[PDB]
């Protein structure tokens, strides 16, 4: 992506390095008392809320290049009591204490306008997940997030459209209620797990239940959501 | 508010100007090609969807002042095929067209600021509304919504945390839906008196919809502690 790497060059060169995070590591964490812009260039993260019962809830799923700011940019305070945990097995981010995020995109505001961009997506992808689980559920919810699993890391074989990320992220992101409903989709066939990978072999079934995700990507990723259109 | 009055002189003494709107019509709506950034400087409105089957689909709400965007900054295209409709009898919106908005952004960017956070205000929002969903279900969903009502509308008296809000927006404001609204005024959480709403268990509220009374503490707390 080039605004992505656009981006990448400018912090690098106003002393902004890269940092490396092996799984299960917190790039931000919900204690910390100063809030950062996460600039997650490579590897898959999480974010989560730890209630004080010890329980953890998976908020979203973020994939390099992308953006996320754990306090708000003019107050500097919290934007919730959130952390950012890396998911794949190894993920390379740029950490900004968000005072400094105001001098280097004040100056230079092409790359104000990417993290303005990132944002939007976020807030059109939260309420198109919104629409498709409220006329089809969470069949319709995970067909979503296989659909765009499928969009991003999808490739063609003789099986069908093989999800080439590796099987232990894939574990992580989830892969009752839930794998019955997966065992559903195993029985008729749109997906099939085979030879340590997963195959989506029905596009047209997780494009029909997730009818607002599939135009949410068609919007916001047009030259990889036409890779498989 | 105070930045949002900023934002207005500077979009006024940059020569845009405000348009008035009445119930029922669209700001911008999801078959206009020109994407704008709208501020919504008062009234109420509401961010709605048409599928495939044709009938409505009410995703979000949204009062003034406030900044709602159809269309990105960066390639001025829809984020989505949404219109905005105005649910209050009468609304004050600054319609600006996007590509003059980035301009409008880079020449100041105290307002660029502005904006920006009102969109993580909105991914906030939505975090916390789904960690409320995952919690507590819809029951928690439309706790959350009576408790956002709640801290902005809500003025204390005996009866308890009286609505501001006319019962006319209210009723914009299915069966199940309405089924756990009615659950919640039968079991004397929001008790009808005296014409108007009153809210007399907030604590319910603030318990199945926690983490968006967190977000709100985090991002209105100037309203919050009038409650708390
Ligand atoms: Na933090
Ligand atoms: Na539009």
């Amino acid at each position: 992506n080039a605004q992505a790497e656009e981006f990448k060059k400018y912090l690098e060169t106003n002393g902004i390095k890269p940092k490396q995070f092996h799984k299960k590591e917190l790039i931000f964490n919900q204690w910390d008392p100063q809030e950062y812009c996460i600039f997650l260039y490579d590897g898959i993260t999480k974010l989560t809320s730890i209630s004080e019962n010890g329980t953890i809830m998976n908020l979203q799923y973020y994939k390099g290049a992308f953006v996320i700011m754990s306090g708000f940019i003019d107050t500097e305070t919290s934007v919730g009591y959130y952390n950012l945990e890396v998911i794949s097995e190894q993920a390379t981010a740029y950490v900004i204490k968000i005072n400094e995020l105001k001098e280097l995109l004040s100056k230079n505001l092409t790359h104000f306008f990417y993290v303005f961009q990132t944002l939007q997506k976020q807030v059109s992808y939260s309420l198109a997940k919104f629409n498709d689980f409220s006329i089809n559920g969470k069949l319709g919810s995970i067909c979503g997030q296989l659909l765009i699993l499928t969009y991003v890391y999808g490739k063609e074989t003789p099986d069908g459209i093989k999800i080439t990320l590796d099987n232990l992220t894939m574990q992580e992101l989830g892969y009752s209620a839930v794998s019955r409903i997966i065992s559903k989709l195993k029985q008729e066939k749109v997906i099939v797990y085979k030879n340590s990978c997963f195959y989506v072999q029905n596009l047209d079934y997780l494009k029909r239940y997730a009818p607002k995700l599939d135009e949410w990507f068609y919007l916001a990723c047009p030259a990889t959501w036409g890779k498989l259109n």
